[PDB]
C-alpha cells in the first residue's frame, strides 16, 4: 500500500490491498477434511472430505456435489496463506490442482502475471489493462523480482541488471499456444528495452520497432484463434553496449507458414499484406500490381475470410510502408516487394488446358501470364514453356519434360510459396542490414519467440519440428534448474546429490537428431530418387521399431504411423508428404528465368539456387548454442478460454498448457529436493507459539523443531535457512491454527467480558437521571389539564 505508488493506478492488478490479503489469508481452514479432487465433466473441483471408505473417498463439492472417488483421486489444499501467492512454487502443495487453482483465483481477480518458479506465467487478459503502463515501466525499473509482483517487466529489467551486473548474455524464451498472445509480450518486452537504455541522442530505437510491423505484414494472419497470430518464430538479439547503452539487434527467422500463401482455412486468412494492399488506401498500388480491390479475384487468398473487423487494413498498409521506409530500404525495392507480392496473386490466377489428345497442358491464356511476367521482370512465353515444357538435366545433359496439366498448377503453387518465403527471408536480412551498427558490442540479450509444443490429432511433419525444438528448449530448461538448484544446497550446506534433469529427455532428442535417426532417415530417402512415403516408413521402424523405446506403432482411435513420447507427452505422427515437403521441388528451368530477371531484386532472392530438414537443424543448433552462452530467461504465455472471455479459464485447455509448458515439470523437480525453503526469522515469528517455551535467528529455529511430533526428517537446515519438503509447512500452520484459537478465543472473552464491565457503569451511573425524566413527564401530564396550573402559565410570563 505505502509502497505501491509507482503503480498507483495498476497496483490492483498487480497487487492486491493490504487487508484484501489479510482477509483472505487470516481465515477459517480446516486442513484433514478441505480437499480439492478429480471430477469427471470438471478437471478438478474443491470439496470437503465427508467419510472415508478406506481406500475411497467421499467428498463433497463447492456447487453440492458426492463423489466417491479413490485415494490418490484426492489431493490436499493450501492453507489460506497461500492465497495468491505470486511464486506457486513456494507453495507446500505442488498438486496438480493447486497449480491450476491458483493461477484462476488471481485471474478471477484481475491478476495476468503470476510466477511458478522461474516461470513468468501470463494470461490473456482479452481485455485493456494499465499495466503496460508508462508509470510501471519506471516502477519496475532497478527492482529484484523480490521488491515488486509478478510482472514481465520484472524478467525484463532483471535482465538488463544481471546483463550489466555478471557480464553475461541473456535470454528470454516466450512460448504458448497460438492465441496465448506471445508477439503482444515480445513487443512489450521489445519496447522495454529500447525505453530503459536508449542512445538515440530515424533512431536503433524505432527500425528495432519499426521492424515488427513489416514481419507482420508478411509472416502475420487471422488465424481462428488470434486476429494477428504469430505464422513464423523468432529470435532477436540487442546488442547492448559497453556503457548499458543499445548498439545492434538482429533478426532471425523459423519455418514460416508458406501453406497461406496459397491456402487457408474456412475461418481464417491469409497474410494481411494481401489485404491490406487491396484496402485501396494507395490507389497506385493497386493499377501498379494490375489487380482489383475484390479479393475474390485472387483464389490463392479468399479461400477463407478477407475480411477482419478488429483490422484496419487501411491504416496498416502505411503503418507498413512507413515501416519499409524507415527500415531503409530502397524505392526500388520497396517496389520489388509489392510488385513480387502481386505477381504471387497473379499466379494463383494462371489457369491451363489438356492440350487435344495429348495429356499435355497448354496454357489457357496469356492475360495473367502477361502480368505476372511483367511485375516480375520475365517475359510472358519463355515463362509458359518453362513451366509447360520444364526442361531438366538427367544424366549429362539437359532433356526436356512435359507436365500434366495437374502438375503445372502444382509447380506453380509451389514457386508462389518459394518466392514469397524467400523475399521473406530477404526482407529480414535487410532489416539486419539497417540494424548493424559499427558501434561497440558487449553483451546482447536475446528475445525468443516460437510456439510451443501443440499437440494435435494430427500431425505431421510440421508438428515434429516444432516439437523437436521444443522438447529440446525443455531439457535446456531442466538442466539450468538442476545447476540453479544444487547450487543452493552448496551455498546453504546441505547434502542432497542428484543426477542433471535434462538427462531424462536425451533419449527423445537422440531419436530424432542423431545418425540413424528420424531425419537421418528421412533425409537419405530424400536421395533416392524412386523412394515413397512408405519405402521411408518402413526403414523407419525396421531400424527403430522394438529396439528403441521412444518408438511406438501407433494405437488406432485420422492415421497415424509412429507415435514418440517426448516429455509432454504421446505424439501420433503421419508420415505423408514428408519425402516431398523434404525435397523441396522447385522446377528449376523457371528459377532460371527469375535468376535473370530484370527485377533485381527478385533475381537476388534466387542466387544460391540439400534437404529442408537439413537447416532446420543447423539454424536449430546456431539457435541452442547461442541460448547456452545465455542465462536464460523464461517467460510461458496462457490462453484462459478458446471463447476469448476475460476473467474466465477452461480447466483442461489451461491443463494441457502446463504440461507442455514446462510448468509442471518445474514443479515436479522442485516437490523432489526440497521446495520451500524458510528463512530464519520468518520461522521464528510465525511459529514461535509451537512450542514457545523451548537467543540466535538461527540456532532458534533450530532448537524449535525440538518439539512436534513431526518428521525430523523432511527438513534440513543451512546457513541462512532450513529446507522443507511438501506438505510439511502445511502440517506447521495446522499446529499453528489450533494455536490461536486458543490465543483469541481466549483474548475475546475478556473483551466481551469486558465489553459489558462498562455497560453496568453506565446502566447505573443512568440509575437516576432516568427516574428524574421518569417522574418529571408524569407530573405534566396531570397537571397541564389543572386549572391552577395553566393559570400560573399564562401568568408566569408578567413575572420578573
Amino acid at each position: 500500500d505505502a509502497e505501491m505508488a509507482a503503480f498507483g493506478e495498476a497496483a490492483p492488478y498487480l497487487r492486491k490491498s493490504e487487508k484484501e490479503r489479510i482477509e483472505a489469508q487470516n481465515k477459517p481452514f480446516d486442513a484433514k477434511s478441505s480437499v480439492f479432487v478429480v471430477h469427471p465433466k470438471q478437471s478438478f473441483v474443491k470439496g470437503t472430505i465427508q467419510s472415508k471408505e478406506g481406500g475411497k473417498v467421499t467428498v463433497k463439492t463447492e456447487g453440492g456435489e458426492t463423489l466417491t472417488v479413490k485415494e490418490d483421486q484426492v489431493f490436499s489444499m493450501n492453507p489460506p496463506k497461500y492465497d495468491k501467492i505470486e511464486d506457486m512454487a513456494m507453495m507446500t502443495h505442488l498438486h496438480e490442482p493447486a497449480v491450476l487453482y491458483n493461477l484462476k483465483e488471481r485471474y478471477a481477480a484481475w491478476m495476468i502475471y503470476t510466477y511458478s518458479g522461474l516461470f513468468c506465467v501470463t494470461v490473456n487478459p482479452y481485455k485493456w489493462l494499465p499495466v503496460y503502463n508508462p508509470k510501471v515501466v519506471l516502477a519496475y525499473r532497478g527492482k529484484k523480482r523480490q521488491e515488486a509482483p509478478p510482472h514481465i517487466f520484472s524478467i525484463s529489467d532483471n535482465a538488463y541488471q544481471f546483463m550489466l551486473t555478471d557480464r553475461e548474455n541473456q535470454s528470454i524464451l516466450i512460448t504458448g499456444e497460438s492465441g496465448a498472445g506471445k508477439t503482444v509480450n515480445t513487443k512489450r518486452v521489445i519496447q522495454y528495452f529500447a525505453t530503459i537504455a536508449a542512445s538515440g541522442e530515424g533512431t536503433l530505437e524505432d527500425q528495432i520497432i519499426s521492424a515488427n510491423p513489416l514481419l507482420e505484414a508478411f509472416g502475420n494472419a487471422k488465424t481462428v484463434r488470434n486476429d494477428n497470430s504469430s505464422r513464423f518464430g523468432k529470435f532477436i538479439r540487442i546488442h547492448f553496449g559497453a556503457t548499458g547503452k543499445l548498439a545492434s539487434a538482429d533478426i532471425e527467422t523459423y519455418l514460416l507458414e508458406k501453406s497461406r500463401v496459397t491456402f487457408q482455412l474456412p475461418a481464417e486468412r491469409s497474410y494481411h499484406i494481401f489485404y491490406q494492399i487491396m484496402s485501396n488506401k494507395k490507389p497506385e498500388l493497386i493499377d501498379m500490381l494490375l489487380i482489383t480491390t475484390n479479393p475474390y479475384d485472387y483464389h490463392y487468398v479468399s479461400e477463407g475470410e478477407i475480411t477482419v473487423p478488429s483490422i484496419d487494413d487501411q491504416e496498416e498498409l502505411m503503418a507498413t510502408d512507413s515501416a519499409i521506409d524507415i527500415l531503409g530500404f530502397s524505392a526500388d525495392e520497396k517496389t520489388a516487394i509489392y510488385k513480387l507480392t502481386g505477381a504471387v496473386m497473379h499466379y494463383g490466377n494462371l489457369k491451363f488446358k489438356q492440350k487435344q489428345r495429348e495429356e499435355q497442358a497448354e496454357p489457357d491464356g496469356t492475360e495473367v501470364a502477361d502480368k505476372a511476367a511483367y511485375l516480375m521482370g520475365l517475359n510472358s512465353a519463355e515463362l509458359l514453356k518453362a513451366l509447360c515444357y520444364p526442361r531438366v538435366g538427367v544424366g549429362n545433359e539437359a532433356v526436356t519434360k512435359g507436365e500434366t496439366v495437374s502438375e503445372v498448377h502444382n509447380s506453380v503453387g509451389a514457386l508462389a510459396k518459394a518466392v514469397y518465403e524467400k523475399m521473406f527471408l530477404w526482407m529480414v536480412i535487410r532489416i539486419n542490414q539497417q540494424l548493424d551498427t559499427k558501434q561497440p558490442r558487449q553483451y546482447f540479450i536475446g528475445v525468443l519467440d516460437i510456439a510451443g509444443f501443440e499437440i494435435f490429432d494430427f500431425n505431421s511433419f510440421e508438428q515434429l519440428c516444432i516439437n523437436f525444438t521444443n522438447e529440446k528448449l525443455q531439457q535446456f530448461f531442466n538442466h539450468h534448474m538442476f545447476v540453479l538448484e544444487q547450487e543452493e544446497y552448496k551455498k546453504e550446506g546441505i547434502e542432497w546429490e542428484f543426477i542433471d534433469f535434462g538427462m531424462d529427455l536425451a533419449a527423445c532428442i537422440e531419436l530424432i537428431e542423431k545418425p540413424m535417426g528420424i531425419f537421418s532417415i528421412l533425409e537419405e530417402e530424400c536421395m533416392f530418387p524412386k523412394a515413397t512415403d512408405t519405402s521411408f516408413k518402413n526403414k523407419l521402424y525396421d531400424e527403430h521399431l522394438g529396439k528403441s523405446n521412444n518408438f511406438q506403432k501407433p494405437k488406432p482411435a485420422a492415421e497415424a504411423h509412429f507415435s514418440l513420447v517426448h516429455y509432454a507427452g504421446t505424439v501420433d505422427y503421419n508420415i505423408s508428404g514428408w519425402l516431398e515437403k523434404n525435397k523441396d521441388p522447385l522446377n528449376e528451368t523457371v528459377i532460371g528465368l527469375y535468376q535473370k530477371s530484370s527485377v533485381k531484386t527478385l533475381a537476388l532472392l534466387f542466387a544460391t539456387y540439400q534437404t529442408v530438414s537439413a537447416l532446420f537443424r543447423e539454424n536449430l543448433n546456431k539457435l541452442m548454442a547461442n541460448l547456452r552462452s545465455t542465462h536464460p530467461h523464461f517467460v510461458r504465455c496462457i490462453i484462459p478460454n478458446e471463447t476469448k472471455t476475460p476473467g474466465a479459464m477452461e480447466h483442461e485447455l489451461v491443463l494441457h498448457q502446463l504440461r507442455c509448458n514446462g510448468v509442471l515439470e518445474g514443479i515436479r523437480i522442485c516437490r523432489k529436493g526440497f521446495p520451500s525453503r524458510v528463512l530464519y526469522a520468518d520461522f521464528k515469528q510465525r511459529y514461535r507459539v509451537l512450542n514457545a517455551s523451548a537467543m540466535d535467528s538461527k540456532k532458534a529455529s533450530e532448537k524449535l523443531l525440538g518439539g512436534g511430533d513431526v518428521d525430523h526428517t523432511q527438513y534440513a537446515f543451512g546457513h541462512t535457512k532450513v529446507f522443507f519438503k511438501a506438505g510439511l509447512l502445511g502440517l506447521l500452520e495446522e499446529m499453528r491454527d489450533d494455536k490461536l484459537a486458543e490465543i483469541i478465543t481466549a483474548t475475546q472473552a475478556r473483551c466481551r467480558g469486558f465489553l459489558m464491565r462498562v455497560e453496568y457503569r453506565a446502566m447505573v451511573e443512568r440509575r437516576e437521571s432516568i427516574f428524574c425524566i421518569q417522574y418529571n413527564v408524569r407530573s405534566f401530564m396531570n397537571v397541564k389539564h389543572w386549572p391552577w396550573m395553566k393559570l400560573f402559565f399564562k401568568i408566569k410570563p408578567l413575572l420578573k
